[PDB]
């Protein structure tokens, strides 16, 4: 079927839309290149529709079936919970859409009676009725890109009655599921220290490694109704209350499986016959069909021990290398059987033999030096887009801190710690807003965090090791300095500089900022402090954030 219909309606903005890069006193300060910067907007969604509009044809195997089974065999394992409304209003976030029926997420969040009452007659709908298509609105996201320019990412998802009602239904199962199900394989549950040392050991385990990511062309178009009907019968798996059994099958019939589209103006823009981004089990679902799909091609591709890390519609596999020759003709098969799945290629995959040259989650594995002069393994990116979006979020607030989740994911890399600290903790020194908490993103879940935990954070999730890293291979030099003269950011000996003076104002104000001070610049320095482990890391309450992915899921922690 087609993944979409277009009634030819215009998919519509909310509010106006800035495409070209806000520039106040402290733009130049980070970068020069300002016209190299620009947001999408809806009015390139056209664009896109073309893009993820196509047919969908599935055959599906025996691999696939046995794969399918062993799956269900371990879900059914599972014993889920219905969560109250109270919970479930309690998990929306702050920013989220309001209803169309008369309120909004901070009635939800103080659990007003409007609010409580509509989710409450929106559950027993879900009970009462299985067949009827729930509404869904779609909207183009703005997101911010350096230019190579990309078209917008659409967005669908329901009304926020029905929102928390699948919470009610689904979180827990969303939330445990997963790892049961695929174990190590599952991505979500890592910290990004944890992710490298699985990549690392799972590398080191091959006798001869070979690894490959791969990535499906829009993967949430190629997900078809047998798919989303494949999840379901694998979430019924669980132990779960009559109510939620009821409540699943509806929102898969109603919701999942498809349904019509409006815009933000009320107009119907057409039908959907794939995955919608903005459902609570999207990220599941997505994990779940791409795992399927990978073990299941794996297996009729006949690649040797092959080991997969999947995060959503995010695939890298490791397996034992059958030399150059086999492991591209078995790559082939592998992207067949794919393309028989239901989940095509955009790039072709290719083999690599060296594990620091596979991007997955948008990073690639490196490697550094600690105090000791032991190499230590981390994560890293090209820093061209958290850059260009620090610098729209430099002279614009917004919901989301796109800054504050990659220092925290990119604590022990050069770019994050001499430019985006360095940047950041200025601007907020100079506001005095060290204590105000500001909301972020990780693992598509919202978070509350407050600026001067840091430092505690990066320790629990990297490691100290990530403020003593130092001797950067050339790889991650070379294009770390190539991303700062394309987009015209200072050098990072101006960086060290602002640095030196930014620390010292953190630690001439004692307490978490003189913490904050030592920690996280003691690079900047050339006669360093002893870091001992923080006597607040250990007290952190960070169990929640490296659980499961909520991507487009509306959810808060
Ligand atoms: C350093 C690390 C450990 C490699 C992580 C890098 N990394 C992320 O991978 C990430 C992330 N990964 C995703 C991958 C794939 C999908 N696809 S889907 C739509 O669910 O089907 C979704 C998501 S997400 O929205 O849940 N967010 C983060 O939220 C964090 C935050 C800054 C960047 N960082």
């Amino acid at each position: 079927s087609m993944s979409y219909t277009w009634t030819g309606a215009l998919i519509t903005p909310c509010a106006a839309e800035e495409s070209k890069l806000p520039i106040n006193a402290l733009s130049n300060s980070l970068l020069r290149h300002h016209n190299m910067v620009y947001a999408t907007t809806s009015r390139s969604a056209g664009l896109r529709q073309k893009k993820v509009t196509f047919d969908r044809l599935q055959v599906l195997d025996d691999h696939y079936r046995d794969v399918l089974k062993e799956m269900k065999a371990k879900a059914s394992t599972v014993k889920a919970k219905l969560l109250s409304v109270e919970e479930a209003c309690k998990l929306t976030p702050p920013h989220s859409a309001k209803s169309k029926f008369g309120y909004g997420a901070k009635d939800v969040r103080n659990l007003s009676s409007k609010a409580v009452n509509h989710i409450h007659s929106v559950w027993k709908d879900l009970l009462e009725d299985t067949v009827t298509p729930i509404d869904t609105t779609i909207m183009a996201k703005n997101e911010v890109f350096c230019v190579q320019r990309k078209p917008a990412r659409l967005i669908v998802f329901p009304d926020l009655g029905v929102r928390v009602c699948e919470k009610m239904a689904l979180y827990d199962v969303v939330s445990t599921l997963p790892q049961v199900v695929m174990g190590s394989s599952y991505g979500f549950q890592y910290s990004p220290g944890q992710r490298v040392e699985f990549l690392v050991n799972t590398w080191k385990s091959k006798k001869n490694p070979m690894g490959f990511s791969y990535d499906t062309r829009c993967f949430d178009s190629t997900v078809t109704e047998n798919d989303i009907r494949v999840e379901e019968s694998i979430y019924q798996c669980c132990d779960l209350a009559p109510e939620a059994r009821q409540a699943i099958k509806s929102l898969t019939e109603r919701l999942y499986i498809g349904g019509p589209l409006t815009n933000s103006k009320g107009q119907n823009c057409g039908y959907r016959r794939c995955r919608a981004s903005g459902v609570l089990t999207t990220s599941c679902g997505n994990t779940l069909t791409c795992y399927l799909k990978a073990s299941a091609a794996c297996r009729a591709a006949k690649l040797q021990d092959c080991t997969m890390l999947v995060n959503g519609d995010d695939l890298v596999v490791i397996c034992e290398s059958a030399g150059t020759q086999e492991d591209a003709a078995s790559l082939r098969v592998f992207t067949e059987a794919m393309t028989r799945y239901s989940a095509p290629p955009g790039d072709p995959p290719q083999p690599e033999y060296d594990l620091e040259l596979i991007t997955s989650c948008s990073s690639n594995v490196s490697v550094a030096h600690d105090a000791s002069g032991k190499r230590v393994y981390y994560l890293t990116r090209d820093p061209t887009t958290p850059l260009a979006r620090a610098a729209w979020e430099t002279a614009r607030h917004t919901p989301v801190n796109s800054w504050l989740g990659n220092i925290i994911m990119y604590a022990p890399t050069l770019w994050a710690r001499m430019i985006l600290m360095t940047h950041f903790f200025s601007i907020l020194l100079a506001q005095e807003q060290l204590e105000k908490a500001l909301d972020c993103q990780i693992y598509g879940a919202c978070y509350s965090i407050e600026p001067l935990d840091l430092p505690q954070i990066i320790e629990r999730l990297h490691g100290l090791s990530a403020f003593s890293l130092h001797s950067y291979s050339p790889g991650e030099i070379n294009r770390v300095a190539s991303c700062l003269r394309k987009l015209g950011v200072p050098p990072l000996r101006v960086w060290r500089h602002r640095a030196r003076s930014v620390r010292a104002r953190l630690l001439s104000q004692g307490g978490r900022a003189a913490t904050c001070g030592k920690y996280l610049f003691n690079w900047a320095v050339k006669t360093k402090l002893k870091l001992t482990p923080i006597p607040a890391a250990s007290q952190l309450d960070l169990s929640g954030w490296f659980v499961a992915g909520y991507s487009g899921g509306d959810i808060y922690h």
